[PDB]
């Protein structure tokens, strides 16, 4: 009971933003997903579909996305600002729009191995893990 309010699910759900999508967004995570190294070879239905699972998730400068060592429950699309990688606490890159992150603790069903911190204010469009997982089990 006291681990409830801990992990991702709840995190995330603290960073959520109600959206209505809009073109510029349905064909900017098209494009990311045929971009991803996991997703590259998904049919434009199966992007459909995860695109339709997307949530818009906002984070301020400094704010944490994902911890190394934690379960994973979202795979991520940058869609603004700048979002840092670090491995055992060094960084390793920055990220920005198009960019892509969190399928590999979910392909593996794994600890996050990275850290990822909002470098500076910005966005992340975001689909919870069965969606994800279920897309890639076929
Ligand atoms: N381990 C690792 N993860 C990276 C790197 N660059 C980007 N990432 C992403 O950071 C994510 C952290 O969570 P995951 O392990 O699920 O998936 C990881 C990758 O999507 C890197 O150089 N190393």
């Amino acid at each position: 009971s006291n681990d409830d309010f801990t992990g991702e699910d709840s995190l995330m759900e603290d960073h959520l933003e109600l959206r209505e999508k809009l073109s510029e967004d349905i064909d900017m995570i098209k494009t990311s997903l045929k971009n991803n190294l996991v997703c590259s070879t998904l049919n434009d239905n199966e992007i459909l579909t995860l695109s339709n699972y997307m949530q818009f998730f906002v984070f301020k400068s400094g704010n944490l996305v994902i911890k190394q060592g934690e379960k994973g429950s979202y795979f991520f699309i940058i869609n603004s600002g700048k979002f840092d990688v670090y491995v055992n606490d060094k960084k390793v890159k920055t990220m920005g729009k198009g960019s892509s992150f969190g399928e590999a603790a979910l392909i593996h069903n794994t600890q996050r191995s990275a850290t990822i911190i909002a470098e500076t204010d910005g966005t992340l469009w975001g689909v919870q893990r069965s969606t994800f997982r279920a897309t890639l089990k076929q």
